[PDB]
């Protein structure tokens, strides 16, 4: 059986190798495109292909799992061993990675006295169940039984986040446990203290950079001398937040960061190889000291691949560095994936969220307002809904606190957005009426996935006041957008600040890949048969949304595009996207 292990450089098989791998999510890319990807990465000269594990998607409730579909991660690995690489597996629990709560389960926030990435015993519960099953799926796939994957590592990152030595010893027997003989490790930032407290006893450390390499080997060679030297994950591109400019990174600065890993005889590990993109509500978030900042839909990240898998300048600028390095097969590529227009799609029915609600939700009531998770809901939009007796006058309306964002009606009227990034969680309102009917639609805008804030509950966390006075007695419709079917629609009127569905048909000779251009709209996500793409949002930098093929069908097709605030007749499908305006 085949395994890898080190002494002065990594060996496998009897003979030394050098780890070229490439970072490509299964959960990120839908599953008629995974050989495609991977005969890309294969084809540049990688060796290897590396992925994350996304518990969150595997254990979207407690107790239920799911391995079908994009989220088959068996089909995924048994596809990179067909195409001939190895892989190496990520399984977290905590990935990171940009993606919702870095992985972790809506809910985990409902798990009476947890803490997070630390030795403590509901969490670890948790962990040990889900582990429990994960394992057992990936276990035909280790290398100790024959199967691909080589390598596993071992939390992520951990020292940027804690120093719990208990947690990663725990969390290192656990897996070694499940698996068999397999490599297990650790990555890192190049600094002593992420060094200090992300390293475990009698455990391979590696570590992540985006530049600099041969300070950043010096620094693990303080703590690791002899080992092999291996940058786990090379940041040769970035990603984005919504309303900076999209990230890029030059094939002459991504190479010359290359060499200087490869001449150290460096292996790598290049992030993202493949990034793809973001569907649905699945999107990260950071939090600086100041601000909530959101991911966006694509998770093109400037990869050797684009996010709809187009090779690249970056792709051939990095083949032509490996071929110094190995010796190479001729170049050949799959054939490319036609990308088509479909022109423009005119939405001739339309219907209002507030007047949808049990169609696509069922109400729930509370004393007091409750975190989305509490109602059971980890992604989407819900709407809160509570009475004020009385006439106040004006009064200073504050939501305490707003995670992330906002819509608030009173009397079926728009009075404003309440957002988190602050100041901006109060409005003014006047109370006239005897009684008004408060509204406020939140958007749960995506979980934090790094940094001291993640512990990210959504909706309102505590309270919305008048003044001091906190009010009682709601109502509330969980809204995750799971299953549309029920919504009905007229022609009928268009209220601008209000949310509605707009429907509409397109017409489909042959199904290709296609990109939505939601440049005119506002913010909102759209639907094709169902399919949940992201979001959208004018404020940039991305003004397209990458439709699938396998999302079409030929026929007919249903478009579905719900925007908050403002409302259009149309969208055009183009072939080409823009992710950087």
């Amino acid at each position: 059986m085949s395994q890898l292990t080190y002494d002065d450089s990594f060996l496998l098989d009897g003979k030394e190798i050098r780890l070229l791998s490439g970072a490509m999510h299964y959960f990120r890319t839908v599953p008629e495109y995974w050989e495609d990807r991977l005969l890309k990465l294969k084809a540049c000269g990688f060796n290897t292909v590396e992925t994350y594990v996304a518990w969150n998607l595997h254990e979207p409730e407690e107790g239920q799992f799911v391995f079908e579909g994009i989220a088959d991660i068996v089909r995924f690995i048994k596809t990179a061993e067909k195409v001939g690489l190895h892989v190496i597996v990520r399984p977290g629990p905590f990935i990171c990675a940009e993606w919702e709560f870095g992985g972790f389960p809506y809910w985990l926030l409902t798990v009476p006295n947890i803490k997070l990435r630390c030795f403590n015993q509901p969490y670890l519960e948790k962990v040990d169940a889900y582990f429990d099953v994960l394992f057992e799926r990936l276990r035909p796939l280790l290398s100790s039984n024959g199967g691909p994957i080589i390598a596993l590592q071992i939390e992520n990152e951990y020292g940027s986040f804690g120093n719990d030595q208990k947690y990663l010893q725990y969390l290192r027997d656990g897996i070694k446990k499940r698996v068999g003989n397999e490599l297990l490790f650790t990555s890192d930032g190049p600094e002593p203290s992420m060094l200090s407290g992300g390293m475990i006893e009698g455990i391979f450390e590696t570590v992540n950079f985006g530049s600099r390499a041969e300070s950043a080997f010096a620094q693990l060679k303080q703590y690791q001398p002899n080992a092999p030297l291996m940058c786990m994950e090379f940041w040769h591109g970035w990603f984005d937040h919504w309303g900076e400019e999209h990230h890029t990174r030059s094939a002459e600065s991504v190479v010359e960061t290359l060499e200087e890993i490869l001449k150290q005889n460096g292996s790598v590990n290049f992030y993202m190889a493949h990034g793809g993109t973001n569907f649905g509500f699945y999107n990260g978030a950071n939090h600086n000291e100041t601000d909530y900042q959101p991911t966006i839909t694509s998770y093109d990240y400037d990869g050797l691949l684009t996010e709809s898998g187009d090779v690249t300048e970056k792709f051939y600028a990095v083949r032509k560095v490996f071929e110094k390095y190995v010796d190479l097969p001729e170049l050949n590529l799959p054939a490319p994936i036609p990308k088509r227009l479909f022109g423009k799609v005119k939405f001739t029915e339309h219907a209002g969220l507030l007047d949808s609600l049990h169609r696509i939700s069922t109400p729930q009531k509370s004393e007091a307002p409750l975190p989305m998770e509490k109602y059971g809901q980890a992604y989407g939009f819900i709407v809160y809904e509570t009475t004020i007796k009385g006439a106040y006058g004006k009064q200073a309306l504050t939501v305490q606190d707003i995670h992330d964002r906002g819509q608030v009606y009173v009397n079926g009227e728009y009075v404003g957005i309440v957002e988190r990034n602050r100041g901006c969680s109060r409005l003014v309102v006047e109370l006239t009426e005897e009684e008004s009917k408060l509204q406020i639609i939140v958007e749960n805008m995506g979980r934090i996935n790094y940094g001291p804030f993640v512990v990210d509950y959504k909706g309102i966390t505590e309270g919305v006041r008048l003044g001091n006075q906190f009010l009682f007695d709601w109502t509330v419709y969980p809204l995750p957008l799971k299953d549309l079917s029920s919504l009905e629609f007229t022609a009928d009127e268009v209220k601008e600040n209000f949310p509605y569905f707009h429907k509409g048909i397109l017409t489909v000779d042959k199904a290709a890949d296609t990109f939505i251009d939601l440049s005119e709209w506002t913010k909102g996500v759209v639907f094709v048969n169902g399919h949940h793409l992201g979001r959208y949002w004018e404020i940039g930098p991305q003004q397209t949304l990458y439709v699938p093929a396998p999302f079409l069908q030929e026929g007919e097709n249903e478009i579905i595009l719900l925007e908050l605030h403002k409302h259009h007749q149309s969208v055009t499908f183009v072939d080409t996207p823009v992710l950087g305006a």
